[PDB]
């Protein structure tokens, strides 16, 4: 009928179309994060300005408008228009899923918790074994980059290609990006786990993936691993800022990942986004946020948004496990 239970809300009508222009958003307030914005929007204008030129109209008349006071019901006065999306039930509620950079804790000796090794290329003969008899030791020692202290964490960071690894002791971000592949073609870990009921399809993500591993035992998640024979390499790369798609630098909670043909990259959006208590759960709450689309995903399509929560613990907890839904409006101004 009309579920409310993940940030859903009917009280901006039905929409008979994919965007529809309103006087004034339904969202009281001006946007909080005024200040990663402007920086959001530096680092298109540095590092996209094709990007930049082709959109700075809308960016100014905001940063007119936000400098101005920012309140929703002011901008007509800077000649910005409100399209609000549809969103995936047609009333309004624009799916929202949360990504970010995670920082795998790792040390240079097996100690404690850390008990799981990250290799780098090992020779054609060692490149045949499997994930399993990889897991079992198959594989020398010297090849060994680091042991993290979480299994289900390096496999999302084979899945990537890539991963931020923090020794510990004080020195610089460590990056590692993809060197090679074994020889066994990989396998959908997240359709053994849909298979199994273990996850609805509409929910599965490599959040919902990690979520899993830290609700079940060390021995529970090898066991699920394993079904995927597939294994990455790794190699020692220099740090760089973490980009979209788009190639442009990424501001925490100021820009998302989007379907290209749908809204494509520099589109400004206006959002209600749903806050999530410590289960990943709608708590009730929203923030008013402005962001911009810089990135895409595999399966990020139609009016799907990914936010980009950015780097390292904190990030991951807003980012969640499984959808929410809040409102959107995408900022343009009349020619």
């Amino acid at each position: 009928s009309k579920p409310t239970d993940r940030g859903q809300q009917y009280k901006d009508g039905k929409f008979t179309q994919p965007f529809s222009l309103v006087n004034q958003p339904d969202a009281v307030g001006a946007p909080i994060n005024a200040g990663d914005f402007a920086e959001q929007i530096n680092h298109i204008r540095n590092s996209s300005p094709r990007l930049y030129g082709n959109q700075s109209n809308v960016y100014n008349a905001v940063q007119e408008w936000l400098r101005a006071g920012g309140d929703t019901r002011n901008m007509r006065q800077f000649g910005i228009d409100a399209w609000q999306m549809e969103g995936a039930d047609n009333y309004g509620n624009v799916q929202f899923t949360g990504y970010y950079t995670p920082v795998i804790q790792a040390r240079h000796t097996r100690q404690g918790e850390f008990q799981y090794p990250i290799y780098r290329m090992p020779p054609k003969r060692g490149r045949l074994s499997s994930r399993a008899e990889i897991y079992a030791g198959a594989l020398s020692d010297k090849y060994i980059l680091a042991y993290s202290n979480s299994l289900m964490d390096n496999f999302i960071m084979d899945v990537q290609g890539s991963g931020y690894i923090d020794f510990g002791d004080g020195s610089p971000l460590n990056f590692f990006s993809y060197a090679g592949k074994n020889g066994h073609a990989y396998r959908s870990i997240g359709k053994v786990l849909i298979d199994r009921g273990e996850v609805k399809k509409e929910d599965m993500s490599m959040q919902a993936i990690r979520h899993w591993g830290e609700t079940h035992s060390e021995a529970e998640v090898r066991e699920l691993l394993e079904q995927n024979p597939s294994f990455v390499f790794f190699k020692p790369q220099s740090f760089a800022p973490v980009k979209g798609a788009s190639a442009v630098p990424l501001v925490g909670r100021a820009s998302v990942a989007s379907d290209r043909s749908i809204i494509p990259p520099g589109t400004t959006l206006l959002a209600e986004v749903p806050l999530l208590d410590n289960n990943g759960k709608f708590n009730g709450q929203y923030e008013l946020r402005l962001m911009v689309a810089l990135d895409v995903g595999g399966a990020i399509k139609g009016q799907h948004f990914a936010i980009y929560q950015g780097i390292g613990p904190e990030a991951g907890h807003r980012a969640g496990w499984y959808n929410h839904y809040g409102r959107v409006w995408v900022l343009k101004t009349a020619p």
